[PDB]
């Protein structure tokens, strides 16, 4: 099976996808992010970020208040799992984790950490 | 009958109503927009923008090009109704229009051009 995916946000403020499937074959996972509008990071940044669907809110708002020099994560935020650097237009950024940090039956959710932008750019990933 | 109302645009990206009803026995009509959150307007400014649901496609995509300088919205755009000016966290704004400016029948569609927002900050406004 296949362990890695490719990601798009676009200046939409919307991922390609909502929903993402580890096949519990994989020992690893590669998201390739990519950034296909126009707008910069500061206005239209849009980054992968991994967590279970309990933590989502907890780091969408923390990292919001982080800022922009910060990627929009609180620094040392244990409830990240996985994430992709913030990134703007034309920029791709790729993140690989060791699927062990995951487990069956949990529910996991990927989304943006940009400013109000988790409204729309969220899914679902789950180990199956 | 009231010929104005109150709406509110915050950090997670979205107004306080989604439908607004203007009474034909008004002559004029006004909003008076405010900013509850916490963020500026360069990351999460909101205005409020009208114009018939045929034109919003348009006057989006033309003011999310114009820049925050512009407060995004292509100058001179004649498909704009009425609107609000662009405001930060914490800020306020009323724009007062003649009732006589809109027909019934007709479709109107009020949102904010913010880069992205109007995905979620959209709402629907009639003349009855
Ligand atoms: C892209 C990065 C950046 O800093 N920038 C300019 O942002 C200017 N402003 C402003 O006027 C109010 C908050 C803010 O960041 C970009 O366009
Ligand atoms: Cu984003
Ligand atoms: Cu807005
Ligand atoms: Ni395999
Ligand atoms: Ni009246």
């Amino acid at each position: 099976a296949e362990c890695s995916v490719d990601i798009q946000g676009n200046d939409q403020m919307q991922f390609n996808t909502n929903a993402i499937t580890v096949d519990k074959s994989c020992k690893q996972f590669t998201v390739n992010l990519s950034h296909p509008g126009n707008l910069p990071k500061c206005v239209m940044g849009h980054n992968w970020v991994l967590s279970t669907a309990a933590d989502m809110q907890g780091v969408v708002t923390d990292g919001e208040a982080s800022g922009l020099d910060k990627d929009y994560l609180k620094p040392d935020d244990s409830r990240v799992i996985a994430h992709t650097k913030l990134i703007g237009s034309g920029e791709k950024d790729s993140v690989t984790f060791d699927v062990s940090k995951l487990k069956e039956g949990e529910q996991y959710m990927f989304f943006c950490t940009f400013p109000g932008h988790s409204a729309l750019m969220k899914g679902t990933l789950t180990l199956k």
